[PDB]
């Protein structure tokens, strides 16, 4: 497999390769004739840098998906202090979302991310992922 | 101090007052939500501020940007990271039944306003395993 100068590849390139290997095990539909964005994977935690690398690598591995930027999560129970109402207060935990056209491919991608990050050192192995569904889809522009 | 955000919150509260469904659970997990997008960046921001005031039981992301969808024609598709000018935010909720109520309330609220507010779109979403908000 390809190796960059000095015998190393960037982390996001190695994520893309690892995702490609895992996804190759599952020959599931990634697209529909309707082309609606009805499924997704919600990815969070770890660290901003680890999510940055995972986001870039997911994009490289999967042309059939669409990704949000990195952003931040609000708190759960008992938000931290701030001048704004509690629902708005931002934690330091980051997230991004992947939009997908099929529910099964969201499940396969969720499992692939979980399997991949378990092989990486902290904080990357602390990344969390859940499938999500959009009842009416998201009409991406 | 912020009459604009408080007016939006009052309009939302009036719509939400017609329902009495549970907004919280003993489990306290964030298993549903509403995904709100379009309009304009500023109108979405204003709606987000009003929602925070009307619904203490929810949690909100900041605004962010949507990627593109499919391009018509045979030409190139956008790369997965390409960002559009269309923004979104997410509302996290502890019950799906209240997510459905909030989605209906937002739809009813924004359709009373001029563009671009009335162009805001909303869908219920669900998280299979929940989101462990910190
Ligand atoms: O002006 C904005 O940017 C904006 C954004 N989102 C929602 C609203 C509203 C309302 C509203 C509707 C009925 C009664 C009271 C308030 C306004």
């Amino acid at each position: 497999s390809h190796m960059g100068q000095g015998g190393s590849n960037p982390k996001f390139e190695n994520i893309a390769e690892g995702l490609r290997a895992l996804l190759a095990r599952s020959h599931v539909e990634r697209t529909t004739d309707e082309g609606t964005w009805v499924a997704g994977v919600f990815v969070y935690g770890g660290s901003k840098t680890s999510l940055y690398n995972l986001r870039r690598g997911t994009a490289l591995a999967i042309p059939q998906c669409r990704l949000t930027p990195l952003s931040r999560l609000p708190f759960g129970m008992a938000p931290g202090p701030g001048p704004q109402p509690g629902p708005l207060r931002e934690s330091i935990v980051c997230y991004f979302m992947v939009f997908l056209q099929t529910h099964i491919f969201a499940e396969v991608l969720k499992d692939a991310i979980k399997d991949l990050v378990m092989t990486k050192p902290a904080p990357t192995c602390n990344i969390r992922v859940t499938v999500c569904s959009f009842d009416d889809g998201v009409d991406l522009p």
